[PDB]
């Protein structure tokens, strides 16, 4: 009757909807796919943090134990685990390793991690990680374990630096960093010589 | 060169994005990249061309599975026609239905013009629609019961296509009959157009 004259609306064949496709996409693809969402529009990287929440300190440490143990597993059958073939079956885990320490280390250093209590604790675990990394026979795959050694020096220098000019100051890790720079055949110097100094 | 630069000291930041969204699964992936699309429309075109589509087969794996599922779902050894059971599976249920009402008109005219194909799914969706589960309550049966009603007309815009078209392939006059039997007859008007087209 009214404006327009109807009769029982037959559907339309219409596109499969955006859910549907997503669902036979997995980890991988939407991860993927969602970064470069972000990378397209920077504003939904608020959105998101503000919708996920930041896994806890053990959160963290319990992933590189994770991280790390995958690596020990990682080594080849029945060879040398020094070996040059056992580190190219190694070699992604043990970035795995690597590229966490980068991602979670800054989240517990100085204009971001304000507190000096949590950010040694991460220091003093992350440590312990890196004492774990396996050498080798060739000297170019041990770099990366120096290497890792001397970028964590830098660290507890700023996190303890925070020290400095903080009046009320606690009972720093001597003993803990003692032991740290010894494990990393002195390596650590310059921040076992720092914390002596402020403490 | 031009800046006095020492050795470099760490600066601390907010683990990257990459890492942040390495604790969580599928689902909130899934979900929170919806949400993105909803605020970015311009994200779901490029995010279309690029997503791998579901073969036939594998919607029709995704329906029997939904069913399967929300067959499961009933409680114990209870009244499978009480209202306590349908709530316990409402969920399961309604699940099914928006599988049909999503995957469906992605087999109708405009869009799918292949009848020898289209058949090929409303056939295998109205079996899905037999297999739903009925109620003492009267008012939990307008789901299945609508559900025929639309289909009914799923199948007429299917068949309707064939028209104009030139020949009148083997139409599925065997098939619908087998099919609007079982659904108490509410489906006989896309069955009469099928002897009529015929």
């Amino acid at each position: 009757e009214d404006i327009s004259k109807r009769a029982r609306q037959l559907p339309v064949g219409e596109q499969l909807p955006l859910s549907r496709l997503l669902q036979y996409s997995d980890k991988q693809q939407l991860f993927t796919i969602l970064l470069q969402c972000v990378e397209k529009h920077p504003d939904l990287a608020r959105d998101i943090r503000g919708i996920l929440p930041a896994p806890s300190m053990d959160t963290c440490v319990e992933t590189l134990r994770k991280l790390l143990i995958n690596l020990n597993d990682s080594f080849p059958y029945g060879g040398d685990k020094r070996g040059d073939y056992a580190f190219n079956r190694i070699r992604e885990k043990y970035m795995a390793v690597l590229h966490a320490l980068n991602d979670m280390v800054p989240c517990y250093l100085p204009p971001y991690s304000t507190c000096f209590e949590k950010n040694i604790t991460f220091l003093d675990a992350a440590t312990n990680v890196v004492h774990e990394l396996p050498e080798f026979h060739n000297p170019n795959h041990n770099v990366y374990k120096s290497q890792a050694y001397y970028e964590l020096t830098g660290a507890w220098l700023v996190v303890l630096r925070q020290l400095e000019d903080r009046p009320v100051v606690p009972l720093l890790p001597l003993e803990e960093l003692e032991e740290h720079n010894k494990t990393s055949q002195n390596r650590m110097e310059e921040a076992l010589n720092y914390l002596k100094q402020l403490q």
